């Protein structure tokens, strides 16, 4: 099973779903194996009905479509949709909360308020709306309006664009035509662009991409906005991760998908309805995160972290969870058939996101209260279906700090530097204790075994004094192996880094360093990466271009993760991937994508799907940054 | 040759091409066979970086996706991207419109202008936005922020849905969730829906992908209403068709791709750059159509039709196309290629749709005489390269009576009854003279004989009787097989069509009838078909799933021809697809769409590939129709 998943916890629930015939995500892609090549390359259209249309990587015929569309247009296209479907699911998530916001402040969803003040007239400010003389409720109506404005066009270019990135990088990229103009604007116009007929040069679709990536910053950015505002910005807290965080006697209940709307409000009236589950004989509910929307309330209220990604399955195996409560993306539907072997109820919420099989329960944020109590009932009753039946949850927990929002770092770095927080951090950048900034994010995938690049990665960037901060399921892989336990920081980090995180840690009054890698939250949440690499970009007076600062995507699945990568790069970022994406069969495309792309950008791809080689690849990115500021390394 | 087209000007030059070694789109088939099975039958998924997935059609391993993705699911969820393509490229067309309307009237485009007054004034008062005591520029302005309003959520659903449906059929629409929010957001909508771990029901995605073909509906009624207002509403014409419309002492100038914003001016500016064609030795500019650009200026001036979809390589093939004018949608990019060969001077002029190879002229409304006659004059050059070499233009044209907008129809059976002019055409419906009405629309397909599927069909439903309307390439099929010449009336129509035909000429003062088929214009114009049949029902008191109307996409090929196929279900037609949509690999999807559908919106799918057989099906659904209206049949 170490083939498998590197997670001790994960090997012993596939040895469960094993011996119990239970098909699991490994098992199905063992059964998909040899997978297509002309997929695997990127070599496969089927945007008309003339399709599918297919090309040999190397040999004779096929050697162009049937429409003439060549290998370089066939790739740029593929991987352009991709790039919309995930700023796609961002729009999706991004638009829910405005329209809680909205619905809040407009006294149509009581349930929701604005809780995060401070950080509601901050980004008013960003934005250039007025809060002098204004009331609450009317600013947060202009920064709900405001948010919905930059999906459409209108007389101002995207603002969580424009208003996020220094002036000095807006200008690059408007330059190159990259400023996005609406969020669902270039949604579309990628998929026209994409379509039979129109865009059939390869750099030309490729610039539109790297727009549309912009698109996807854009809903990732006002995501973290308004979840901040509608359930506080996140600080530093403590809790636990991995499946021991289950407990047999209690109702285990999953929250699982993406958007706070739902999660939040699951943890508050889980709190409410405690009586009620110990009257079926639990001894409370206990909620545990599953991939973003478990990062979210892990992040605001310390919440625990059952799993994540590539092996949510596992949970169910254990035959404790109760229940596992759905909004939408990167929920493998295979759940809705393995409870009904382990048990557990399966409850989707969005009308959007439905799954043959599982239980419905609409979720309306004018009702949420009521909509919460439907669904944990559901629940309460499961638990009690399950009264005598042996559970068997691995007794495998790892202590987790985490909570490191932007504005948590620098409260962290202002104990050392009162008005001028960023100094501490450039200082040691500087004095080479801090090498530089690598920012893990993204998916698993079953390609790879599950967490083996992130924590091979992760370790030789630590011993080497880098910085690191991971977020969604990179995150989950980093805190399922103990990298967000202080505990570690003498086993895992440089001397460098080990001196800095205990010179903050003991400003913070913690005995203790800050742990080896700093949680900064969701997906949505590279959003704050972004504002703390601007803000450091805004300080030394340079372009993010020029920042020691790298990103991985070390082991890569969502289209979600294929635009984020694609921003990382955009804004001006090295940024690795660690799976293959469908471009190796155009070499136009990846030289492009892994190379002139510098040219435009500044950021670059680098591909990499051995991860010693991609640590050594992803240090040479930080040191040559680190060179062309002076610096030695 | 007889195999790969049966127009004979297109064997000709097919011939020529392989004398010549020059690889065409048949060539291009050929050496993509036998194509893979799994796009075949829709049973493959790219969405995630764990893929490709498939699935077997039958028999054993793969059976499933990797995050557990059913063949129904992944069936679905590509159809519905599909519909989402062709929605955005119909989002882009309307939306294209709207801006040069905008600047239009804001002083800003002075090439363009409001031409049909009393349209702009109809869309108004549709659209509830008053005209009493307003300026015109005004009541444009208006009408083009309502165009653009309809692209995004706002306080009311996407008007040029519900505003050009019948009531009683909104509301069925609207009991089952139908109605679009706004255009770019069911787009955005169907691209996160469809993204890994979201929907997975397959009636939840199917509803969805209903949904967003209405909002690609509402692109195509858009782009019909505001090219109507600025270039003017059809009417009857007479011109000609196929590749005998070339002049080999003339600069023959195509224009091709899909907005009448650039190509109504290339026709107005030809006329004026008259002598400086002739000072270099031409006899002036002899602009032609291909695809619905050509449709576009067919209809509304009398501009020739080259040809049209998957045999437009041929119109340079001729070695006489000076020049080929391209913005977007539908053109082969084998064009830029064969230009090389040929001597074509191919011009791109979109900055999202570019072509390796083809010169860019960047076209802007506000500069648009200028670009134009910079266009124009490297066509003129292309001219001159060309003196004494023998080109072949096979002598093959047709005669094309075409404009038949639903004005026009409706002014055309007002001579016969000025005040009630809908009623001689359901009178005859009713005695019979007329079977129903069939609109032929869409494409071309490689995979089908060209034209043979259009051209089959339409001899047997007119023998019966049976009022053929036809839009796109679909048009273009029919017009150049002689189907839009009114001397083919006695040797193609039934009886009673024939005695219908000869009526309203006759009233119309054409001293013998309309033609066999009429021309209805691009694919846009499938509107004026809904306009047509909405205003039928009306007249009538039922709903459009209660009339004998069918529609025919008889060789599909675009994304665009998916969106028109569904939203014609969707608004309650049967509709044939004589090409196999990648669907069978799912029973219960296919089981959906060509009947459960029917207890949603009273339309479905008929999916025949054999054309005796499908215009057998086409009948039997309008007899059936007739049957329940208590008509004979
Ligand atoms: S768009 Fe071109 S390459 Fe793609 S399926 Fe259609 S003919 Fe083939
Ligand atoms: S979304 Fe599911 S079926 Fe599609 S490629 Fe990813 S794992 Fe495979
Ligand atoms: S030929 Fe396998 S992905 Fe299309
Ligand atoms: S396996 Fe051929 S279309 Fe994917
Ligand atoms: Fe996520
Ligand atoms: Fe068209």
């Amino acid at each position: 099973q170490n083939l498998k998943s590197t997670d001790r916890a994960v090997q012993q629930m596939l040895d469960k779903a094993k011996r119990e015939g239970i098909q699991t995500v490994w098992d199905r892609y063992e059964a998909m194996k040899p997978q297509c090549g002309f997929g695997e390359t990127g070599l496969c259209c089927r945007h008309c009905l003339q399709g599918p249309c297919r090309i040999n990587p190397f040999g004779d015929e096929p050697k162009v479509g049937i429409c003439g569309a060549t290998a370089e247009v066939i790739v740029a296209r593929g991987l352009d949709r991709s790039i919309a479907a995930g700023a796609a699911g961002h729009s999706g998530h991004a638009k829910h909360l405005a329209h809680t916001l909205k619905k809040a402040v407009q006294g149509k969803a009581a349930s929701y308020m604005i809780k995060d003040r401070t950080k509601l007239h901050s980004i008013a400010k960003r934005l250039g709306i007025p809060t002098e003389g204004q009331k609450d409720e009317d600013i947060a109506l202009e920064v709900a309006k405001a948010a919905l404005a930059d999906f459409h066009e209108k007389d101002t270019p995207v603002l969580w664009v424009t208003t996020v990135l220094p002036p000095s990088r807006v200008k690059v990229l408007s330059a190159h035509g990259l400023i996005p103009a609406g969020i669902d604007h270039e949604i579309a116009e990628i998929m026209h662009r994409t379509s039979m007929g129109c865009d059939a040069d390869a750099q030309n679709l490729l610039l539109g991409g790297l727009r549309c990536s912009l698109a996807d910053l854009a809903g990732c950015y006002m995501g973290t906005d308004l979840a901040d505002i509608l359930f506080g910005t996140p600080a530093p807290v403590v809790t636990e991760s991995n499946l021991g965080v289950l407990k047999a006697d209690a109702v285990n209940v999953a929250v699982h998908g993406h958007n706070p709307v739902l999660s939040d409000i699951i943890v508050s009236v889980s709190k409410e309805m405690e009586n009620e589950a110990r009257a079926a004989g639990a001894t409370g509910i206990n909620v545990v995160g599953i991939c973003c929307t478990g990062n979210e309330v892990l992040m605001r209220h310390g919440i625990p972290a059952c799993t994540h990604s590539v092996s949510q399955e596992m949970a169910m195996i254990t035959g404790a969870l109760d229940a596992m409560i759905l909004d939408y993306q990167c929920i493998q539907p295979s759940v809705a058939t393995i409870a009904e072997c382990t048990g557990t109820t399966v409850i989707t919420t969005m009308e959007m996101s439905k799954i043959t099989g599982a239980t419905h329960v609409n979720f309306a944020e004018e009702a949420a209260v009521e909509n919460a109590k439907q669904i944990l009932r559901l629940a309460i009753d499961t638990f009690k279906r399950r009264k005598g039946k042996p559970v068997e949850i691995p007794n495998i927990k790892t202590k987790v700090v985490a909570g490191f929002s932007t504005e948590a770092i620098i409260n962290a770095l202002s104990k050392l530097n009162a008005n001028d927080p960023l100094k501490p951090l450039i200082d040691n950048v500087v004095n080479g204790n801090i090498r530089g900034v690598c920012l893990f994010a993204g998916c698993n995938n079953v390609k790879v075994p599950q967490d083996q690049n992130f924590t091979t990665i992760a370790r030789k960037l630590l011993k080497q004094n880098v910085l690191v901060v991971a977020t969604g399921c990179g995150a989950g892989a980093l805190m399922r192996h103990g990298f967000m336990d202080p505990a570690n920081v003498d086993e895992l980090c440089g001397d460098g880094l080990k001196a800095v995180l205990t010179a903050i840690g003991e400003a913070n009054g913690l005995g203790g360093p800050l742990p080896p890698v700093l949680h900064m939250g969701s997906c949505v949440d590279n959003s704050r990466a972004v504002a703390l690499v601007a803000a450091l970009a805004n300080r030394l007076g340079v372009d993010l271009d020029r920042l020691p600062v790298v990103a991985s995507a070390a082991e890569a699945m969502h289209e979600k993760a294929v635009a984020i990568g694609t921003w990382a790069v955009t804004i001006g970022l090295p940024t690795h991937i660690g799976v293959l994406p469908p471009i190796t069969g155009s070499l136009p495309v990846t030289q492009i994508l892994t190379s002139s792309v510098k040219d435009i950008t500044g950021g670059y791809f680098i591909v990499e799907l051995d991860p010693e080689t991609a640590a050594d690849k992803l240090l040479a990115a930080i040191n040559e940054r680190r060179a062309g500021l002076g610096l030695p390394w």
